[PDB]
């Protein structure tokens, strides 16, 4: 089944860099334990920023364009990425932004982290109706020295 994980700024803004405010310790930890021993699709912006393939997961990249790395499996369709998964109790999809768009509707369930933080971008995770959405997990922490702003993990499952 297909989960999307992602973290989100206030106004439900996302980015993707190794800086603020999604390069939170704590939110990285919850990306590796939530997406380990799972196959993981990506866009091409997303595999560019983390240069590197996941370890113990199979890595699929979504573009239209063609690869550069062998490393990785290179699709051009949502089908095609799922496929390429075989048959695995989930799926998880981690960005970016037009990735999230386009497999939300096949989407079963939402790993969130809401971050405390308001920065600007244009990029937005998708509108989720809130009807069709059940929360079933919140996770609240602190700012501390490592995690410059507050932020809360949170789990919701298509109703
Ligand atoms: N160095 C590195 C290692 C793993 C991932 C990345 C970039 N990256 C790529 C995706 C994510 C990511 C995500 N999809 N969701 C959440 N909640 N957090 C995330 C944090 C980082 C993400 C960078």
């Amino acid at each position: 089944m297909i989960s999307l994980i992602a973290a989100l700024a206030v106004d439900r803004v996302i980015g993707m860099e190794n800086a603020m405010p999604w390069n939170l310790p704590a939110d990285l930890a919850w990306f590796k334990r939530n997406t380990l021993n799972k196959p993981v699709i990506m866009g091409r912006h997303t595999w560019e920023s983390i240069g590197r393939p996941l370890p113990g997961r199979k890595n699929i990249i979504l573009s239209s364009q063609p690869g550069t790395d062998d490393r990785v499996t290179w699709v051009k369709s949502v089908d095609e990425a799922i496929a390429a998964c075989g048959d695995v109790p989930e799926i998880m999809v981690i960005g970016g932004g037009r990735v999230y768009e386009q497999f939300l509707p096949k989407a079963q369930k939402l790993y969130l982290t809401h971050i405390d933080a308001e920065v600007e971008g244009d990029t937005h995770f998708p509108d989720y109706e809130p009807d069709d959405w059940e929360s079933v997990f919140s996770e609240f922490h602190d700012a501390d020295a490592q995690n410059s702003h507050s932020y809360c993990f949170e789990i919701l499952e298509r109703r």
